[PDB]
């Protein structure tokens, strides 16, 4: 920033950097003296204090030097430092102020009679840029205003030393001109592209030998430091002299200073009988009205306000310094402490509240123990449970704590404990209900809450038509229109989102200081922008000529600077005014009003939207015209918007202090524009010129007939009584409320606090994943390792959920362990080869082979289960059971090999049988199919029992011959098909074995040569 | 029910742009199956609105249901075949 | 229809009979045909008693 600026950092930018042809000469020359240093220091660091005269003031903001003798005028180094031993650090006064003279800017008195300096400079407002020319110099001016040489340099020209020769300088000596003039036009460089506000150079005078300069009164802008560490650099700032201050208030300054929090904390007087510990704008400053003219002059504590969410440990500190104002001291007729609002921000009051819970909650000693007393409020959503817990534990200690809603006004605290009452082609339809936006930026709650804004006021479509940028992708962004997904989209390049989007008139500008120009002003030079919304404050005065000489030109109605909103409601409304949809339901916007208002702030539009929806009809516009002072879309170019319209029927205004500028609505109040009801209302006096302090602007609103009321107090009686007078005559008609339909809530949120009902599918009685372990059918993976069951263990818990015993593991890892490979001759081994000699991957290649997994494959598992299972439940013996199958065809599935008959057993039948014959109680269906094969081997020696016949009947054996398994579970497992799945299983390990063989050896493509294929093709189809 | 008249929200997966099913006909990419059938847009065609969601014009879509006439079937001794015949001769 | 000055009045219950008052409420707001909605706390036919005129409206 760049604000009062130190004019020895100031001066170090101007002498360092001066450039002209006639020669600004005594550059690089400032100084400052203190009892703190000797002459010494500041007389080294500044060489040349011995060769020029000096001059010397309080640098402390202290007036009119010349006649009071704090310069020593014609006085030597030795009598000034015994002049300082009674002057320097000694009390004076001035105006109506006397101090001590601490800081003292010892500047080049060029050595000078009455003829050698000359007279200028130049002020600043928000329109053109007013420099001041005088040949009469002196403190002593008073009017200075109405004497001088004047000249506004307009929109958009630069100077002419030609211009200054014509018609400005028509009073001017002449011997000095040709040093001068040259030397004059550098020093008006020292305005317009340093952005001031107030600057002032005063007595000043021509000779022969020179020009000269002496008294600088200098009033600076800010917030392009980084853009000017180039030009600017590392420059300094001092904060204003007063009284020293009770910590509390350089604490806030200096936290100002620190984070990106804004803390405030700012005492008045200390001892009052009114604290005011505000978090709000509007409350402060109209209860603290109240107070201060009503003689809060002499009493009135304080003002503050917090926001910028400061963290755990900040907010703590913060707070306890807030047990720090109503638990040690007192005034005699009681105090008060006075938290104001309307409906509470953004901040879940558990967070700001967090702020004064742990303000609250702790130190009853030192804020009261002497009698002050609260009272409390806040604006936006979520407030009741803040307010509750800073009631729990001030209550379980003691401390009376008055929460609040919002029935009342602004002013009634103040009005009660003074002993006072008790204690409780350019569009002119900026917003409608069908007008098409952009937003430029980021601001999903905000967009949820626009979106919103167009849903629940029965409107038809979105607000956002584009986010438009330069640094991101094209997409689209999903968001809800009611309950419908809809995609709105975000782009690159802002060329591409213009040519992309021509639906498109008002942008919402969330784009930096950095990029304001660039994106910003590229967007202006795009003509499709019609009022520009922007969330960036403050693109600079002559950035934002640039646009106001753009908006008379291309005639932009610019609605700019520091929006809470532009809010037509039941049409449109800007980001995050008002609060929840509570403010937008509650005060009826779905259906349209017909009331808008201009106001300055934004904590009091929280209570303006309030007080102007509650108490008429609706909010039809809210026009925030920025905090500075030639408004770019004013007072008047919406009454003109309202006042043709014939839906629409009254309007509202508000003011800040000092200045001629609600005089400019008396000349269109005193000459007549305004027939409609006005209702106005004017913000901080706070006086310890006097125009628009509210009496006096509020008289030169008052008098010709458009109107203004007393206060702040009246206007809900006084705009309760306009309301009732203009629905008396029958032109305004009151709606009857309608129930309102909203964000719905969420599916998950709505679950969460349990409301709606759904029916899941996917039963899955197996394997819970989620908790604070696996967990397989019943049991943690540490219980399945510690109780040391292998694979068979885990397929008992997984195919049959249930922990077969310890025996029956083993049998089924055996029958894993035989149902591996048979050698690659086999057809689902060959697919798996063939897939893998193609080089495909390890998952494909496996999964070729394992669905070859059917019936003539593979299927003697299952079949030579079933099939013994059929014969022996409807039971008939062997000896007529191979006959049946004898009578019917169809082979007994399970029984035959090729090679290994009897006296030269399977050896691998051998293994699993003589496992069933020891380790495998209660075994009737292996005695029945070995009966069967002590049969069928007297038929031929080969019939023997397959390994595919002797794991199917073996494991029907264990599945309805074992426990666990009742006739209707074990034959509805062998029913579905399990007893595929362990052939699958079994097999898919020399599935993946084939692969990664085939993968080593290195092989290359399989082809099957053409003499293995013999094609039958038909003739000639 | 509650969906019905509109009041809890839920986002939505699956994102498909392409083939919608609800309402009055099976529309495609962007086209009812009846404007399939009356702009006789082929399988050419509907593979581009399926595969790439674009009307692909009259000697694309020849061209492609050419090519896919050329891409059928090379013999059984090539390898994905002779995967085939391997497991419809296994029967399943 | 505005030629031929028509007045609606409605009474209804079922499901969703609250906010099917609300949507044909506002569509009755929307286009200025006057409807009269009533819900389930009046009397069935009494929409006819004060259609004629014999009984006032709410
Ligand atoms: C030719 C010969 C092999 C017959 O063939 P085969 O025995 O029918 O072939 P199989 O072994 O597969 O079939 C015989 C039995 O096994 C049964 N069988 C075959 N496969 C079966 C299977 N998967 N499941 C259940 N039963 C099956 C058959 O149903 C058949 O039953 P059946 O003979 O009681 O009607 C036999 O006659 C022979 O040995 N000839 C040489 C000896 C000779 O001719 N000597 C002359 C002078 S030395």
């Amino acid at each position: 920033s760049a604000k009062a600026i130190s004019e020895q950092t100031g001066k170090e930018l101007l002498y360092k950097f001066i450039c002209t042809t006639s020669a600004i000469q005594n550059r690089f020359k400032y100084a400052r003296v203190t009892p703190d240093t000797d002459w010494a220091r500041l007389l080294q660091d500044h060489p040349w204090l011995l060769s020029q005269n000096l001059v010397v003031k309080p640098d402390q903001l202290i007036k009119r030097r010349g006649k009071l003798g704090l310069v020593g005028v014609n006085l030597t180094l030795d009598g000034v430092k015994s002049w300082l031993k009674p002057r320097l650090g000694q009390e004076a006064t001035v105006g109506k102020a006397t101090g001590f003279l601490k800081n003292f800017l010892i500047e080049p008195f060029v050595p000078h009679s009455q003829a050698e300096e000359f007279y200028v400079c130049i002020y600043a407002t928000r329109e053109g840029d007013y420099v001041l020319f005088h040949h009469e110099g002196g403190v002593d001016v008073g009017d200075v205003d109405a004497k001088a040489q004047k000249l506004l340099v307009g929109v958009d020209e630069k100077l002419n030393p030609e211009d200054i020769k014509k018609h400005l300088l028509v009073h001017a000596p002449e011997d000095k001109k040709e040093i001068l003039a040259s030397f004059i036009s550098g020093l008006f460089n020292f305005y317009e592209d340093l952005y001031f506000t107030y600057l002032e150079i005063n007595p000043l005078v021509v000779t022969k030998d020179g020009v000269y300069v002496l008294d600088l009164a200098a009033k600076v802008d800010a917030t392009a430091d980084y853009i000017c560490k180039v030009k600017w650099g590392d420059i300094e700032f001092p904060p204003p002299f007063g009284r020293e201050a009770y910590p509390e208030e350089a604490y806030i300054a200096d936290l100002d200073a620190k984070s990106g929090a804004s803390l405030k904390l700012t005492l008045l007087n200390p001892k009052g009988r009114i604290w005011t510990m505000v978090a709000g704008g509007g409350a402060s400053v109209v209860y603290s009205d109240t107070i201060c003219d009503l003689g809060g002059v002499n009493e009135l504590a304080n003002y503050g306000e917090y926001s910028g969410a400061p963290s755990e440990q900040q907010t703590y500190d913060y707070a306890k310094t807030i047990l720090s104002l109503m638990t040690r001291e007192k005034h005699p007729d009681g105090k008060i402490l006075i938290i104001g609002g309307s409906i509470a921000n953004f901040t879940n009051v558990a967070a700001t509240f967090k702020g004064i819970v742990r303000a609250i909650r702790d130190y009853q000693g030192p804020l009261k123990e002497h009698e002050v007393t609260i009272f409390v409020r806040r604006g936006g959503p979520n407030y009741q449970e803040g307010l509750r817990v800073m009631g729990e534990v001030g209550k379980t200690t003691g401390i009376p704590i008055h929460v609040f809603g919002t029935e009342t006004h602004m002013t009634a605290i103040v009005g009660m404990a003074l002993g006072h009452r008790p204690i409780p082609g350019k569009s002119t339809t900026l917003f409608s209900r069908h007008t098409k936006a952009i937003v430029w930026g980021m601001q999903t709650r905000a967009v949820q809450g626009m979106l919103d804004f167009d849903y629940v006021c029965s409107r038809d479509e979105p607000s956002v038509a584009a986010m438009v940028y330069p640094f991101t992708g094209d997409h689209k962004q999903k968001f809800y229109w009611g309950h419908k997904e809809i995609l709105i989209p975000v782009f690159k390049n802002m060329a591409d989102a213009m040519r992309k989007h021509p639906e498109v008139d008002v942008l919402i500008n969330f784009a930096s200081l950095r990029s304001a120009y660039d994106s910003t002003m590229e967007t202006m030079n795009y003509a499709q922008i019609r009022t520009i919304a922007i969330i960036a404050e403050g693109i600079p005065e002559a950035l934002t000529r640039k646009l106001i000489k753009k908006a008379d030109q291309k005639g932009v109605t610019i609605i700019g600077p520091a929006t809470v909103g532009g809010i037509k409601p039941g049409c449109f409304k800007i980001g995050n005014t008002g609060g929840m949809l509570d403010n937008i339901l509650a005060s009826k916007l779905y259906r349209p009003g017909s009331v808008a208002y201009v106001s300055r702030s934004g904590g009091m539009s929280n209570e303006l939207n309030n007080i102007i929806s509650r108490t008429t009809d609706g909010v039809y516009e809210g026009v925030a015209i920025g905090g500075d002072r030639y408004p770019g879309s004013t007072f008047m170019d919406h009454v003109l918007r309202y006042q043709d319209t014939p839906g629409v029927k009254m309007i509202v205004v508000l003011g800040e202090i000092g200045g001629t500028e609600e005089y400019k609505i008396c000349r269109g109040i005193k000459e007549g524009r305004l027939t409609k009801p006005i209702v106005c209302w004017c913000i901080g006096t706070c006086a310890t010129q006097a125009s628009e302090t509210a009496v006096a602007k509020n008289q030169a609103l008052k008098e010709a007939g458009v109107f203004v009321p007393r206060s702040f107090d009246e206007l809900g009686e006084i705009i309760q009584s306009v309301y009732e007078d203009l629905v008396a005559n029958g032109v305004i008609v009151p709606a009857q409320e309608v129930p309102p339909p909203t964000v719905p809530m969420d599916y998950s949120w709505a679950r969460e606090l349990g409301l709606i009902r759904k029916p899941a599918s996917f039963m899955t009685s197996i394997c819970d994943e989620r908790g604070q372990e696996l967990i397989y059918a019943g049991m943690p993976i540490t219980e399945v390792f510690k109780e040391e069951m292998g694979i068979g263990g885990v397929l008992g818990l997984l195919w049959f959920q249930k922990r077969l015993p310890k025996y029956s593991c083993q049998f089924i890892e055996m029958c894993l362990m035989v149902t591996a490979d048979h050698g690659p001759a086999v057809s689902g081994a060959h697919n798996t080869i063939i897939c893998a000699r193609a080089g495909k991957d390890l998952v494909s290649s496996l999964t070729s082979g394992l669905l070859t997994i059917g019936d003539r494959f593979g299927g003697a598992l299952d079949a030579a289960a079933k099939m013994f299972s059929k014969a022996f439940d409807s039971g008939i013996i062997p000896m007529e059971f191979v006959n049946k199958m004898k009578k019917e065809g169809k082979l007994i599935m399970g029984i035959g090999h090729r090679v290994k008959s009897i006296n030269n057993p399977d050896m691998r039948v051998q293994i699993l049988k003589d496992y069933v014959r020891q380790h495998f109680p209660a075994t009737p269906l292996l005695d029945y199919a070995l009966e069967v094969e002590k049969i069928t081997t007297s038929k031929k020696p080969n019939l023997i029992l397959n390994v595919d016949g002797l794991i199917g009947v073996a494991f029907v054996d264990m599945l309805r011959n074992c426990g666990s398994f009742t006739r209707e579970e074990a034959d509805e497992y062998i029913d579905i098909g399990a007893l595929n799945g362990i052939f699958v299983l079994g097999r898919s390990m020399g599935f993946i074995g084939h692969y990664l063989d085939q993968k080593r050896l290195k092989q290359g493509l399989y082809r099957h040569p053409w003499d293995d294929i013999s094609y039958v093709l038909p003739e000639h189809m």
